[PDB]
């Protein structure tokens, strides 16, 4: 029947700090921004900052990506909480949770082929007018002769009235500028302004301290990680293979897949209950919603409702044949001994990191050092609201137990047990007998922790790894010395681990 | 002007479970419905399963308190996403977990002369691919049971809609329900079609312990007792525990967790974050009170205005307020490894077993002390699971601030004196083992015993009482100056303590 006259769960203007209250992590509020730059299959995120100093934080927080951008359907789609095979996005409501952290308003700039959309929620919009809805202004323009694209004039002119009252462009001249910023026929440029500020009236985004990075705005004690106070350090180990470049002021970031940066990376293959189990379970789900579809079509809507839905249920049942195991990646830290620890990824996105498990956890002499990344897929776990913990916790702490025995196994199969934990650091530039020191940045020292981590480096066009046989400038393959990779139509050499047994 | 034909943000059926996936302690999604229902002045919730085969998880949860209640503008206000010295400001927290614990919840809730049901079901939305989120939403008089709206129609498809996909088929049915709330002002909350984890069995384990709710999980020995016990978990939920928490009948033997401690010295931290978020509050409601006078210079914006200088005026008395933070610091005897910071905002548990200062440290000393600090809500908010704070940096701040006072605690309580194994042993702790619980024999008992008061409520009057040595009442204290429900309540004596 017909619920039209029903009641629907709305939305309010507190819902949107309701929302931002998430991220304990501005980080991973600004990871949320870049994780949607990848699901566009973009080339190139900037992460840059523009100074306007009539502006809360004194400058804005601009996130231009080269992406496949956006249609009005799609844009009108984002402010659809939530939504209807390696993206990351699933939860529908990421860009609003972060940007909320990261700021009071948000104005989002994108185009797709002849259409090219703004986005602007406003929460200075709602105070200043003291509406209670989310109300989003999302004008369309022809992205080559700019005529508005509506199906209602005085809902654009209200939309662009609103846009150049709130907006930090105060003119569709100023609105044209942010459109041209985008330079490829396809890319989102998605603007936070009036920044949320400290007590001292500081932003909480440190952009002064260093220049070409993105900074939490305090003091540095001894046991903190580089990632929870340098974006820069967040978003090298972002992602498990980083396709797209981050450029945060212009500057790229060295981003590494972290197995590639350890000392003997050992792979595991750990057979998951949790990874089979599910993977059992998704498919009596979407049996179950194609024979209601096949009974429904036994017109021709409907028919082809269930026969592009009937290849979906080839893809899972061909997904099952798949082994239903985990890669464990486990290899010495010995750049940083000090920065070991778990590093979870899901779907190839970091959600939780510098994890002790195992005999980490026990205060002991060994097993320190050691540096673990996984890539569980989204039917092993899901991610949290910020994508920083796991919602379901029981099966996350089997996970660490699990990656805590492989790792009690790749700490007892390479012997470092066997041929003496104190000076195998010792030869290895780690001098004092503190755990949090930096080693000895002395040539010959250097030179030994460098021949054991192959140089891995990332082309700037065809974004292929490729490794170097002994703030990045830009790099092609084009000056690898190495000839059998010295073209950018080579294939990408991929990673050789050595395989580890468990039990 | 007018934006009724502007864009606005709406919701869907898979943010339900986007809002659900905030609370990766599900324990913190049953204590969202038991801060609502702390929110309802309550005097009591009741947490009960009601078993049912025919759903998901085999049954039942149940959320009963006898609190205000809802009419038909805040029951419909529930479904607003963010609303509003009160736990609930987030407008969230009751559809954020009843969507964590199951897939669909029916409320029911009563006040005055009404009453009114809410259902919010995913099992309706899957079997009818709904792409928004339709809440039923009737509304019965309390003493006749007419429907009470406006559309008719509506009420029968919101009627029939609950008895299509809630578990209670029948009018009679809801009625049931509805008759089950005792005063004439309460709410229950049902969530039902429960999460079952990769066995089938249900996330919240009932069977094990028929009075508690737990984890369904093997718990190793390192796992505190407040993250597999909802029964320990709602015991120390809160700071001053006002309400009765009654699992599966049993009434939760809650504690404010200061006065069972050895030895509890208080430490008044004067904190400049306090200071600073008071001096702009004051400035910042006053702007919003001074331009909606203007304006209501119709009768709306008088209304607007007049709520506006009620808190505006309530600011300023509090500023003149000595903006300190309260933190107190004892030793837990009974169990020597559940120590840790507790950190409360505006009375509701935040942080569990939180190691600071020497705590952080691998070694013998600092151990066993539990500190706890009522964090109001002008220095930190809470997460949108509740179970964390947003501002990371404040929080760090204060979990150094609670480390140097550990320090000075520690240094004060003259165990530096005393020595460090002479003392705990004596107390219980024979073995040289940390995790174990100490000594069954009755000498160690009597003296942990006699250290720690012995806090208990009563029942009617909801006061707590201390004794001098199951349901209680003030008439069996044996003190003669608290033998009554109408004494004054006594509150706990903890000295001050002072730092360098
Ligand atoms: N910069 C961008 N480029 C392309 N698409 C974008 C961009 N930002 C957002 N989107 C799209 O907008 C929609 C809504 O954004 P949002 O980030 O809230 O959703 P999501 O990525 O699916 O969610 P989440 O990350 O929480 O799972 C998504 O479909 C997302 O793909
Ligand atoms: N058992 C209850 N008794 C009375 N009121 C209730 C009850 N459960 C929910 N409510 C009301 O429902 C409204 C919205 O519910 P919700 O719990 O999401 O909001 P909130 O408590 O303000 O939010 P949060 O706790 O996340 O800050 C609240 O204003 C609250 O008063
Ligand atoms: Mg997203
Ligand atoms: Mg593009
Ligand atoms: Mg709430
Ligand atoms: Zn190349
Ligand atoms: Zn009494």
């Amino acid at each position: 029947t017909n619920y039209s006259s029903l009641n629907r769960a709305q939305l309010t203007f507190e819902y949107l700090h309701t929302n931002s209250t998430t991220h304990e992590f501005l980080f991973g509020a600004l990871a949320e921004l870049v994780d949607n730059a990848r699901d566009a299959d973009a080339t190139r995120i900037d992460i840059y900052a523009e100074r306007r100093e009539d502006l809360r934080g004194g400058f804005m927080l601009c996130f231009l990506d080269d992406g496949a951008g956006m249609d009005p359907s799609d844009a009108a789609s984002v402010i659809q909480f939530g939504k209807a095979s390696t993206q990351i996005g699933q939860y529908g409501n990421g860009l609003k949770s972060g940007s909320m952290r990261i700021g009071k308003d948000f104005i989002l700039f994108t185009k797709k082929e002849d259409t090219m959309t703004c986005l602007f929620l406003s929460r200075t919009f709602h105070e200043e007018e003291g509406i209670d809805e989310v109300i989003v202004p999302l004008p369309t323009w022809n992205a080559r002769t700019r005529e508005p694209v509506t199906d209602n004039v005085e809902k654009f002119a209200i939309e662009t009235e609103l846009i150049y009252k709130y907006s930090p462009f105060r003119t569709e001249e100023e609105v044209m500028t942010q459109f041209m910023k985008i330079p490829g026929d396809s890319g989102t440029l998605v603007i936070i302004f009036n920044l949320k500020l400290m007590d001292n009236g500081e932003p909480e985004l440190d952009i002064i301290s260093n220049p070409r990075d993105i900074q939490m705005a305090e003091t540095s004690p001894e046991g903190t990680k580089p990632e929870r106070r340098s974006f820069r350090a967040y978003a090298a180990v972002l992602y498990i293979d980083p396709r797209m470049r981050i450029f945060i002021h212009g500057h790229k970031v060295q981003t590494k897949r972290l197995s590639c940066c350890l000392y003997k990376p050992r792979m595991y293959k750990y057979t998951s209950s949790r990874f089979k189990t599910r993977a059992e379970q998704e498919v009596k789900k979407a049996e179950h919603v194609a024979r209601i579809a096949e009974e429904k079509a036994r017109a021709i809507t409907l028919r082809r409702e269930a026969d592009v839905k009937k290849r979906i249920k080839e893809a899972k049942q061909r997904a099952l044949k798949e082994p239903k195991e985990l890669n464990f990646v486990f290899g010495v830290n010995i750049e940083h001994r000090d920065l070991d620890g778990m590093f979870i990824y899901n779907c190839s996105r970091l959600i939780k990191m510098y994890e002790k498990v195992g005999p980490q956890l026990e205060g002991g002499m060994a097993c320190g050092g050691v540096v673990g990344v996984v890539d569980v897929p989204y039917l092993v776990l899901e991610p949290t609201h910020n994508k920083q913990d796991f919602a379901d916790a029981k099966e996350y702490r089997h996970l660490l137990r699990a990656m805590g025995e492989h790792l009690a196994q790749y700490w007892k199969d390479i012997a470092i047990a066997q041929r003496g934990i104190i000076k195998f650091w010792d030869e290895f530039g780690y001098l004092s007998a503190n755990w949090n020191q930096p080693p000895s940045s002395e040539l010959r020292y250097k030179r030994r922790r460098a021949m054991e981590i192959p140089t891995t480096i990332q082309c700037d066009l065809c974004l292929k790894w490729r490794t170097l046989p002994f703030y990045p400038d830009t790099w092609v393959c084009s000056m690898n010395p190495d000839p059998e990779q010295d073209r950018c139509e080579a294939s990408e050499q991929k990673q050789k681990v050595p395989l580890g047994t468990f039990r």
